[PDB]
């Protein structure tokens, strides 16, 4: 339907931040092949910078950068997923907070995002 | 501190049933369901629908929360209402998740011993 993403979403990226099987879901794996859209190194900036910032700040900075395509929507779930990923499950992020931010700027491509995805 | 994930899976679950394992700690957050009053969903599904929006749950979930026994209700009501409301419901969800989180984040220690004891 579309608006199916907005859960599968936000179910992909804690599941990348906690890496729980209970919460493994067989759609996930299209997902991470997203994670080739963006350089390891950036991350690796980004969660430097979270980390001596001790917060959110610098993944809500870059979430807030415009999307103008579906390429640059799937850059940023990517961002997220690899930023959820190496930021550590013992992270205590407010993780609603920037699945507001995320949506904001992707939803609209929902369902380009679907079909390209599992079409 | 890993409720705030736990809950927010655990909401989007009683929404659209999904999951691939058996989830123990859904079970045990299942019970907290007795402690909501028959028609109170009812009653607030029916304002959702009439506004065609989340904002009566939202006014529920803006409500005070004065003891760990509000905030374990104030989960259920969450879980009931995204049960009867539908999967189909264009629901920005991470938005009723800041407010009940603003709202019970202090009880997560309570509620993360009150579970598991």
């Amino acid at each position: 339907r579309g608006s199916h993403m907005r859960t599968l979403l936000i179910r992909y990226i804690l599941w990348r931040n906690d890496n729980d099987q209970t919460y493994y879901n067989d759609d996930f794996k299209k997902l991470m092949l997203l994670d080739e859209l963006v350089d390891d190194g950036d991350v690796c900036t980004l969660i430097k910078n979270m980390r001596m910032t001790l917060s959110d700040g610098p993944l809500l900075d870059r979430l807030n950068q415009p999307v103008n395509n579906i390429e640059d929507a799937k850059r940023m779930i990517a961002i997220s997923a690899k930023v959820a990923r190496d930021i550590g499950e013992r992270s205590e992020i407010r993780w609603e907070e920037s699945f507001t931010i995320l949506f904001r700027m992707i939803e609209t491509y929902f369902d380009d995002l679907m079909i390209d995805l599992y079409g």
